[PDB]
């Protein structure tokens, strides 16, 4: 079923998500719901809170070559966790929370990140570009934070400028 996108300014998107501890038919069907609010707002991440659900789960799917998503690729990550950062990049950035304002945003260039999938399986992946820009994002999320929170003094004048003109 579709569900609400919650829009900044929010305060529900400044939660603090809390771990999954229960991997069941109730989380499955929350992450489904997830996928399918995703796509139908043309999205390729999408946390919890986003949704109003205070879990630390997320999912990522990138088009591929053709430019079309897959739901074969679609990652689901729960209870991510950073083992490793490197490197640095600036990566404009967009937001189904934040309709319509995209900005760069600096980001690792590369990460590592430790999670588990929806049965509760612990992967351990590397990642870099856009699905590493992906990843960090909606991790922070689960955080709280949002990428307009990390714009630099004259984006963030530039971000108020267009949220004055919508
Ligand atoms: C008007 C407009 O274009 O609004 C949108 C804005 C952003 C988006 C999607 C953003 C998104 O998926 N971000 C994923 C996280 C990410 C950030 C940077 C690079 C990779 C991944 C969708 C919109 O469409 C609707 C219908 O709300
Ligand atoms: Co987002």
């Amino acid at each position: 079923a579709l569900l609400e996108i919650i829009h900044y300014p929010s305060k529900i998107l400044r939660t603090i998500s809390k771990e999954v501890v229960s991997f069941d038919a109730k989380l499955h069907q929350q992450l489904d719901d997830m996928y399918e609010t995703m796509i139908a707002s043309e999205g390729i991440g999408l946390a919890a809170i986003q949704v109003g659900l205070p879990l630390r789960m997320l999912i990522i799917n990138l088009p591929q070559e053709d430019g079309v998503q897959h739901k074969e690729d679609c990652l689901e990550i729960i209870n991510p966790k950073f083992i490793e950062t490197g490197g640095s990049m600036m990566y404009k950035e967009g937001c189904l929370s934040v309709p319509g304002f995209y900005e760069e945003v600096e980001r690792f260039e590369k990460v590592k990140i430790e999670y588990q999938n929806r049965f509760a399986e612990v992967k351990v992946l590397e990642a870099s570009e856009l699905l590493a820009v992906a990843i960090q994002h909606e991790i922070d999320h689960l955080n709280g934070v949002l990428f307009v929170d990390k714009l630099s003094i004259l984006k963030r004048k530039k971000f108020e400028k267009e949220l004055k003109e919508l």
